[PDB]
């Protein structure tokens, strides 16, 4: 069907030191190198190293962007044993626990993030290293099956574009309507020595721990990891559900150069093309943009390529000279193939949350092939204020929304641009849901196990200080946590009338205060027989309807954490509070690892 | 604008899984530049790739 503005409901992911996305935003914002040795649990580089660029099962560099725990998961959270878990490649594993965590952060759960359980699953994929193969299909499809998904299911690979391909397809299948709720994402691991030998033998790989995005000296991209995880949802019922939105995704295109000079040169006319198309279809003017987040690979013949496409593709619209940002988080983490495309997208979700331009690292000295006072672009250097541009387009003056572009292209000459927009809201604050100790919140909590919920617990300690949250978030904080989160076997409640009291009884539990005021422990699978037999009947739900509306908040806890089904959405009879972000799941850090 | 959709799920040569290549070989050497993708879907691929083919044309890209 036609083209219609997408909205962003949901966002996690892994990079190289940052495990969630506020440390990508902290990487971001401070301009930090991301980079580091390989390290010596992945293989000895010293036993392959070779300074002979092009030699045959060599590598001449030591440098990857690399993540943590790369090895860890929670196999039981999810009812998979552990040998199984030890034939999953870790690609799976953890596109699993991304998506279960950007559902979580969306305030869903997998019941009710759609109710027909047409959720599309769309991946991006390009390496297929370890030692089980490849079987890029099971990256969806172990989603679907766990999380009873009955949308579309399919892994793609277009290799460097495959997450924006990804993210393309997902567009058009909620413009089709095939899927009412959709993860989009990518993944790209490496696990193998071969990974590097290869694109060592072609002298892709810069030798150094510098991706020098338009920058000179410009010798190849670092290699990186990635992976990363959205859920896309229309604007329209996006708005009216009161979800939380990073940004609309207005339009996208992906294409390829065709025949050029040689196999992996890339064609800036048909780049150019790419991105008119991705301006037209989208209905935005190029003056109105005012971030360019480049794929900026910082090769020496790809990156004037990519800025005279840019420059033809703007100069279709306008012959305005340096009035956009121009930068590349590759700067930063690498360049992690399938995963670029999500990684360029997060940043950008994240200056759109802050407002805030980051350097692009490595392009004090920009390259001198390139004349940047020719281009519609400047180069972003430091941490800066993203302003709305004001913009007379037809002799009219308007100040537009904060608008980027971000384009991802492949080494087999596959291309995908993506157009995102920030969202605005109506100013509606009635606050008929304020918070106070005469009308005091309820915050639940739960884990799988007593060590799990008890992370859950400092976790929330650290994030509302780390967020500074207070009293005007503890209406938003308990409604996503009563609907946003699944209640599992060890659960615990909390009553408080302001957030200080929030962080007293947290604090005391996180203490070891064996009895605490308001605060109640307990298992669900303790009672789990007389839940069968007396929730099947409404009469009880009408009870508690009443408990609630008398505000019998202590009974309903006691008898919550022994594991009664409570419908929270009753507790709020008028309006609705909103979702918000909070820490998800703390997946236990177990190792598992095959042999070859 | 000439697109290409293959199917595919097996990648067991030594040189390593390069389902992308299979398609951007094509498109390169016949001077195609619509879409090019490799998808795997097990089984049911080539028929997922038929899908995506007739979505394509749908939207006329």
């Amino acid at each position: 069907s036609v083209v219609r503005d997408v909205a962003i409901i949901g966002l996690s992911g892994r990079y190289p030191q940052a495990k969630n996305v506020d440390e990508f935003w902290n990487r971001l914002k401070e301009g930090k190198n991301c980079i580091s040795e390989i390290p010596k649990d992945r293989w000895d580089w010293q036993s392959f190293f070779d300074e002979e660029k092009g030699k045959k099962e060599s590598m001449y560099t030591k440098w990857g962007g690399f993540i943590d725990d790369m090895d860890k998961f929670d196999p039981l959270f999810f009812q998979i044993s552990p040998k199984e878990a030890e034939e999953m490649d870790p690609q799976e594993r953890l596109f699993l626990q991304e998506a279960y965590a950007s559902i979580e952060d969306a305030g869903y759960t997998p019941t009710t993030l759609c109710e027909s359980r047409k959720v599309g699953v769309f991946v991006g994929v390009m390496n297929g290293n370890y030692p089980t193969g490849a079987t890029y299909w099971s990256i969806a499809n172990r989603l679907s099956y766990l999380l009873n998904f009955q949308g579309p299911s399919v892994a793609v690979d277009t290799a460097c574009s495959a997450s924006l391909t990804a993210i393309h397809f997902a567009l058009e299948s909620l413009y089709s309507g095939t899927s009412e709720c959709a993860i989009a994402g990518g993944v790209n691991l490496i696990v193998d020595p071969v990974h590097y030998m290869k694109l060592s033998a072609l002298t892709m790989l810069s030798p150094s721990n510098q991706c020098k995005s338009f920058g000179d000296q410009a010798d190849g991209f670092v290699d990186g990891e990635g992976v990363g995880a959205i859920v896309l949802k229309p604007l329209d019922k996006a708005i009216a559900d009161g979800d939380h939105i990073y940004g609309v995704i207005k339009g996208s295109m992906m294409n390829a150069g065709g025949k050029t000079n040689g196999y992996t040169v890339p064609n800036p006319q048909a780049q150019a093309q790419l991105v008119a198309d991705a301006l037209q279809r989208a209905n935005v003017h190029a003056r109105t943009v005012s971030y360019l987040e480049a794929h900026g690979t910082g090769t020496e013949l790809g990156d004037p390529i990519e800025v005279a496409g840019l420059t033809r593709a703007f100069e279709k619209d306008t012959q305005d000279k340096q009035f956009c940002a121009l930068g590349s988080a590759k700067s930063n983490i690498g360049h992690c193939e399938s995963a670029a495309g999500i990684a360029g997208v997060t940043k950008i979700l994240l200056q759109l949350k802050h407002a805030q331009l980051v350097p692009s690292l490595h392009s004090r000295t920009l390259n001198p092939n390139i004349d940047f006072t020719k281009t519609p672009f400047v180069v972003q250097q430091e941490l800066a204020e993203w302003r709305r541009p004001i913009v007379e387009i037809n002799g009219t003056t308007n100040e537009y929304p904060r608008i980027a572009g971000i384009s991802s292209f492949g080494a087999g000459g596959s291309n995908a641009h993506v157009i995102i927009e920030e969202y605005i809201p109506e100013e509606q604050k009635q606050s008929s849901l304020k918070i106070t100790p005469q009308n005091p919140a309820i915050f639940v909590l739960s884990a799988k196990n007593a060590e799990r919920l008890y992370e859950i617990v400092q976790q929330l300690l650290a994030f509302i200080q780390e967020h500074s949250l207070s009293d005007e978030h503890l209406a938003d904080m308990a409604y996503t946590l009563q609907v946003g989160r699944v209640a599992m076997e060890e659960r615990i409640a909390v009553i408080a009338g302001t957030m200080k009291e929030l962080q007293q009884k947290l604090t005391a539990y996180v203490k070891g205060q064996e009895h605490i005021a308001d605060l109640y422990r307990g298992q669900v699978n303790r009672n789990q027989e007389m839940l069968d037999i007396l929730t099947s009947d409404d009469e009880l739900e009408e009870t508690i309807a009443r408990w609630m509306e008398r505000g019998k908040y202590s009974k309903l806890l006691d008898l919550w954490v022994k594991g009664l089904s409570i419908d929270w959405n009753k507790l709020y009879q008028e309006e609705q509070p909103g979702r918000i972000s909070l820490p998800t799941y703390p997946f236990a850090k177990e190792s598992y690892w095959t042999h070859a």
